[PDB]
């Protein structure tokens, strides 16, 4: 009883040594001056040592031996007990001088890359993913319960998830969605040139924040600033902030990445108060993250019924930008498609083309069937063949995303797709239960599809597995089907195929 | 060789905690969101928690005592290790128990002051005080060697400062600058109107920056923000920031704070890099840290010199605001005199007086003299006889200033009067080895007196006491004669007495 207060003030400092990382994270990506950049990455090695230390912490590890043999603890308290001695499990699994070596590898990789990319010069990368692919493999031989190394990559980002079964999604989608996304490429896009005409900075953001607001994101809770590259970070139990990136010469971009990164937020902050600074306090996996995510910059932010709602606010905003279009042709102009080059900004049709591409290349890597100083060519050629283009140098190719460069090589991108389709599957459910949501959003009331993820998804924060907890909140297991109907249907009927 | 590389280590892990401290405080004042408060303040206690540690590790003692006899230490090595062991000294002397009381009372104290002043509730305020006068009593008491508590405090302000020493260079002040100043108020004030037509706020921040880094800051290692109260702080070895306030009904509020606080960073931003991490790199003292923000501020911020050279910046900036105002004429508003009731605000010539008010009503509760229940009437009482006139109720008067609520009674502000004076005693001693500064300064170039502050007293930061920086740096100890000649010569200028 002394004992359990003794957990929940260590599990509160975990949590707090956690918010205060996200800080020195979240300051180095908005406001840290460029020469100081070295010195933050030292604060930053200074928190990661003394937060491992906690994690890994004996007297921590009997507490929880002790908590875990009683028998009078409520479901919750009880897994919470199970989810901590999970964590701790993991933690001290890897020894922390492997975990160290690991940290300043990335790191030095990390800045090989900002240069090496600008300059196309992969060649120079090859010997950093040498080491990193090395490392790699490495770090998961310490989970021999995982066969296939890449089996533990994938489980790190989805619980409980497989290779076989992400490949099978995977051939799903490929089998469905490349058919769907030439049709539609073949049809001819919406007119789009209006989007071109400028649209002030300022302006943009604060439309993004109204819509946001209405969603649910609540600012006594967070705040949003410029970055380079959007993102949401939680830097304590009331504290969830988001960035976001603004082309005046593009408004859809900044738009829709705050709505993107306001549905990460919303999750958070839905996660139940009874749970923040414990163990359950946080989001359960990539894939369910990122359904949340996509679930308000897509399947609403995107939809007919969104624009018929803020269509009226836009073209206010925007008044001489909007002369001459349509609410209609600003809903068409949001879900234009077509085969390109950059993952982050791909479509909805061949966005999960892009993830294919680097998942079957780790798979690769891994087995020892692909040698990095391969990895540029053998990546223009996967694009050829998935994306039916090639980038005119590695800047865009192998260079293009950052997760090799700043971590391990394997598992680091299958949780946006698996997310994908996990946003239409909640959705389909929160629609099961609330069948007017399309008439709420004409009238910019969220409040029932929130409720609804809020209840099912949200509150329960790491208290179910992510299994459990589609299973639970949707009635099935992950499965692609509410997705390709709702793209089949979306696009079948915006461009007649 | 192998015991001074961790006392290195040790000394830059201090700093990086330092820093993140920082960091927290920082961001606790800028963008913390509103539902944030409970959770940082928990961070920040645990973050104290771990420093205060690092600093008393009887380990690091013993490092401390090795290298402290040694022999072959360089004069830096040899006092980098005499400034850590005196900060080891008093960092030990407190137990850790008082630190978390005095700590915990402050922060209630703090919180209760931000309701109770706009309230005009200094009666919830007096048990506080009592809590916090007995503390700093108790707190002094640690440090016998000081027979007077008052002189612990002022001495921890000021290394080797005094209270005699302090009551003369006020006695010397009020003696010149009442006169001085009364006559000023009785000659009649410039034109000021124009000052309030209406200023945009972000044309105040881009004139500001743009002064602040001719004066030499360097955005590379910095950056400013709005806060309610303008400050400077160190998030790092290259990371010195600054705030400010703006006021679009006076656009000499915003400047003036930014080149205050900006003097401020200049300071730390021209410690030697050998120092950054050591217990040597930061500034000495307040009273020197103070004379370098108002050296920038007052000495180069409202010289004529100074509006010879912005003028055209500020009068296109501002062109409708500054129609049918001269140049003389904005230099004569910016150096306006009258008796105030905020001492934050107030001019160049009545400021001591609130500075001597507050000094001499800690002495008399310090002494036992003045009980804490009769403060607000004494505060009113003081100000009558000091200033010539009162505040309506307690909010600008006991209640104004945060010191006595967020930390010690005693020697909380006879830095600020230090500073004053050693602005103008570094400053002749900055013109006397550069003959014509002034020139230079319509130039808008500020190297020569830049580069002669850094050499002579910034690079140093703590190596040498405040008494031998400024006696090595200007060649005589603390002395008003600079200062009283600088006012009486500006002012009996400015208005003919
Ligand atoms: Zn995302
Ligand atoms: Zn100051």
């Amino acid at each position: 009883d002394t004992q359990w207060q003794q957990l929940t003030e260590h599990w509160q400092e975990l949590a707090d040594f956690g918010g205060i990382e996200a800080l020195l994270g979240w300051d180095q990506s908005t406001f840290l001056p460029a020469g100081a950049a070295e010195d933050r990455a030292r604060q930053q090695s200074l928190l990661a040592g003394l937060r491992h230390a906690r994690a890994t912490d004996a007297g921590y590890g009997k507490l929880l031996d002790a908590a875990s043999s009683r028998s009078d603890l409520s479901p919750e308290q009880a897994r919470m007990v199970q989810v901590a001695r999970q964590d701790f499990e993991k933690a001290t699994r890897i020894p922390a001088e492997f975990v160290r070596e690991f940290s300043g590898h990335v790191g030095q990789s990390y800045s090989a890359w900002t240069e090496a990319r600008p300059a196309n010069d992969f060649g120079r990368m090859v010997p950093y993913l040498e080491k990193t692919l090395d490392l790699s493999l490495q770090a998961a031989s310490y989970f021999p319960e995982f066969g296939d190394p890449l089996d533990y990559y994938i489980n790190e980002s989805d619980e409980g998830m497989t290779a076989e079964q992400v490949g099978q999604v995977f051939a799903e989608l490929r089998a469905a969605l490349v058919p769907l996304a030439d049709a539609v490429i073949a049809a001819g896009a919406p007119r789009t040139d209006f989007l071109g005409r400028g649209f002030a900075q300022e302006r943009q953001l604060a439309f993004g924040e109204r819509v946001i607001r209405d969603y649910g994101y609540d600012f006594r809770r967070g705040r949003q600033d410029l970055t380079h590259h959007p993102f949401m970070t939680r830097l304590g139990g009331h504290d969830v902030r988001i960035t976001t990136r603004v082309k005046e010469q593009d408004p859809t971009d900044a738009l829709y990445s705050t709505l993107h990164e306001a549905g990460h937020a919303l999750y958070e902050q839905g996660v139940d108060a009874a749970f923040l600074g414990t163990p359950l306090g946080g989001g359960v996996s990539a894939g369910v993250h990122e359904s949340q995510s996509r679930l308000w910059e897509n399947l609403v932010g995107r939809s007919r019924a969104f624009w018929a709602a803020y269509f009226g606010d836009w073209r206010d905003t925007f008044p001489e930008q909007l002369a001459g279009v349509t609410e209609e042709e600003m809903y068409r102009a949001v879900n234009t498609v077509s085969r390109s080059l950059i993952r982050t900004d791909a479509d909805e049709l061949t966005y999960n083309l892009h993830v294919i591409t680097r998942f079957e290349l780790e798979r690769e890597m891994l087995a020892g069937k692909l040698a990095v100083r391969d990895l540029a060519d053998a990546w223009h050629a996967a694009y050829e063949q998935n994306l039916g283009l090639r980038a005119p140098s590695d800047v865009d190719g192998a260079l293009q995303d950052v997760h090799w460069y700043f971590g391990p090589i394997g598992g680091s991108f299958q949780g946006y797709t698996i997310g994908n389709v996990l946003s239409a599957q909640f959705y389909a459910a929160a629609e099961a239960a609330n069948p007017g949501l399309e008439a709420d959003f004409a009238r910019k009331d969220f409040s029932r599809l929130h409720g609804w993820l809020r209840e099912n998804v949200y509150r329960h924060g790491r208290r179910w597995t992510p299994g459990e907890l589609i299973e639970r909140a949707t009635g099935q297991a992950l499965t692609a089907g509410p997705y390709l109907k709702y793209l089949r249907g979306k696009y079948g009927e915006l461009y007649g195929v």
